[PDB]
């Protein structure tokens, strides 16, 4: 006997658990569909200097790279906004803006799962807050659609741009602003000792790492506006996101949260996250605007961006707590029944005919008494058997049962 | 500037690439469906001990494998069908038989293009014909809906129990078989053949009976040579009477040269081609009974499927003029007269998606003629202008593209 069993941290997908994966992408899809988002792809495996952005990272640190035989740096991507950037820059003046693309791809890492499948949402060209508003609103509707309600989950909103400020006021050079807010995103994961420490060692004093601290504690936007003017960019943009949410009429789904800045190094202004309300798992989404990110692969002229990422599992596992994942049995129109094998080729044009009108049917593949094909009818969840036997045949008819019997007419079938 | 290019064989997939691969996707999908198979995935990272099947075949010789930091052995999946065994022999007796399962993996080889999406749909616990009838007319009705007829592509097929007859005949032992069948589907010149095989270790004399009968071009050929009772001819008989009765009697032909290069397949064997000889194969499978066994199935379990790659049939396509670009749509889009009626038209593109609509709203700061002609190139059906004089009334101004006043209610 072989090994059954997957390679280590990666999912297998048998027919119940698919049916449950095609719920969700269908989800995914239609949201994206809703929102007007154009879907792409890109490839699973990409060059490893793609991820290398040298900031301490999770993502990239934990990424499941390789070396091809003819000597390549390449890595199995572990998120897919480097990927959308790549084909961005590849398109350059060609690519019509505002662009509103999303995707599905599995993403990978190494160390527990290796393996995800994450929903990327993404809006190109868009200097403006509205283009965060659509992407949360996004979310909520994803969410909405999956039964959740604004009493389950909720999307934690910040902007990074108050400790941009609260850094530079500090002194430290605006090279180390990226790795401190990676460090800061750590302040759940490790005690604060932990974090303090860290930022000790990146380079700033403990008056530097007071006055960040406390600017996270802030409990709301007018707490924001008195530290650092009603004036600052954040404030003003922070009050149109909320503002066009509330108008939107998903203003009970949305917070204020100055905790929250995100562990990727490329986030330049309103970062967000989604979580449910009972405080029992991790994030159930993640997303922000990142302005420089293609300015920094070479990008001639600055091209804002913002977007999100939304796993596969965490959302599960909500749903599954919330009982709003119940199976999904397999389901199909009509089983065609041959009374026995000299019906065959007349039950196989029946079964033509079915299929030409749109319908889902299977025919009994293998030598079966009708009892027992009727029993299989009901197991794959059939809403009807017909029956192909030769007395009605000889009338133009076949016999029909539902499932979920009496003579009809072939022409009447469809 | 970063390399914008994709690794080496790899394709990128933007929006428009993207429609393509879509359209032909959602026909797998609608094919499958209609057909009653369900849908199943599995991890495209496989242990490398899942294709080491030691017959010479091509796909497990161009294998994309590599080594963990760990020290695993793993490939990137070269196929799919030993993860569909492996996942049949997980569930065990669970499993309720008969099973139709299908996938569209991508799937990976080295050496050119690196990577391909393959259509796989296979059927589980059909000892009959009728499974390999089901499967060759459900790659039939993917091709006649992405516009194909029976004029443009057809199915060859054959029986490996013809020729598994010849050889065992001949003397050879049964262990030669399966490396036999991978050397014959290279039918590279004659000669290079003729040299392949001999290494195997069959004399001349068996060669030719071989070559032989893959030269036989009819039934009733394979009939004076076997007997008309033999498996095969039977078998054969059944499946065209049983294509014929399902009404795709002209898709499907009797061809005894193809065999398929790959080891595991028991019976029947198939192959899409285009009827002008311009492209590789369009799909490939087979009856392949004993690869459960092999892998350790205590009681054997009849399989039978095929692969329906993504590259060639798009080619194809192409060529017959059936792969117009489809520019992106949506229903509607939403113009703010000007940003303090950013509030209101949210309000309205809200209303307009919980109606099941597609909508969009203008996101950045413009003009409503610049607005006009972004909703035309985004392929608007319809654009929502939410103007103050008209919101004072309860209304907003629509313009269909592919202008008047109307109640907000009545909007959707
Ligand atoms: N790549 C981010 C999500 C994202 C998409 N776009 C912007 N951010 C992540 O993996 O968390
Ligand atoms: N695995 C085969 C196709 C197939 C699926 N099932 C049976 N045959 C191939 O790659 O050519
Ligand atoms: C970031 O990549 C991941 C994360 C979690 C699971 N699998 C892959
Ligand atoms: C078998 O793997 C393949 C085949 C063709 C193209 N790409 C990958």
């Amino acid at each position: 006997m072989v090994e059954t069993e997957p390679v280590q941290g990666c999912r297998d997908f048998p027919p119940e658990a698919m049916r449950c994966r095609r719920h969700l992408f269908d989800v995914f899809h239609a949201t994206a569909k809703t929102f007007g988002f154009e879907e792409y792809d890109a490839p699973v495996l990409e060059s490893e200097e793609l991820y290398i952005r040298k900031a301490g990272e999770e993502i990239t640190e934990q990424m499941f790279n390789f070396i091809t035989k003819g000597g390549h740096r390449v890595a199995l991507r572990p998120e897919m906004t480097p990927s959308l950037a790549r084909l961005l820059l590849g398109k350059g003046r060609s690519l019509l803006l505002p662009a509103k693309w999303y995707s599905i791809p599995q993403c990978w890492r190494y160390e527990r799962r290796r393996e995800h499948y994450q929903w990327n949402m993404d809006i190109v060209g868009v200097k403006s807050v509205s283009a965060e508003v659509e992407l949360v609103c996004a979310a909520c509707w994803a969410m909405r659609s999956l039964g959740l309600s604004s009493k389950d989950v909720g999307i934690k909103v910040n902007s990074r741009k108050v400790l941009q400020t609260v850094v530079e006021q500090a002194g430290v050079t605006s090279d180390k602003f990226a790795p401190v807010c990676v460090i800061v995103d750590k302040m759940e994961k490790i005690p604060r000792e932990e974090v303090e420490a860290q930022l000790a060692v990146l380079g700033l004093e403990p008056t530097v790492v007071d006055a960040i601290t406390t600017t996270l504690s802030l409990k709301s936007i007018d707490e924001i506006a008195q530290r650092v003017g009603e004036e600052h960019e954040a404030v003003k943009e922070l009050r149109q996101f909320f503002e066009q949410v509330e108008a939107y009429g998903y203003g009970d789904w949305v917070l204020f949260d100055a905790s929250v800045v995100r562990g990727l190094a490329y986030y330049t202004g309103i970062v967000f996250e989604g979580f449910d309300r009972e405080g029992k798992f991790r994030a159930l989404c993640g997303g922000g605007r990142y302005d420089n990110l293609l300015t920094t692969y070479g990008s001639p002229t600055p091209i804002p961006c913002a977007g999100f990422g939304f796993g596969d599992c965490v959302i599960v596992e909500l749903l599954q707590e919330k009982r709003l994942l119940p199976d999904i049995p397999h389901v199909v129109d009509d089983v065609v029944i041959p009374f026995d094998e000299s019906m065959r080729p007349h039950a196989l044009a029946v079964l033509r005919r079915l299929r030409d009108a749109g319908r889902s049917a299977d025919i009994i593949l293998d030598k079966k008494k009708v009892v027992q094909a009727f029993n299989y009818a009901d197991r794959v969840g059939a809403v009807r058997a017909v029956l192909v036997a030769p007395e009605e045949w000889e009338r133009g008819e076949v016999q029909v049962k539902m499932l979920r019997g009496f003579a009809v007419p072939l022409d009447r079938l469809v």
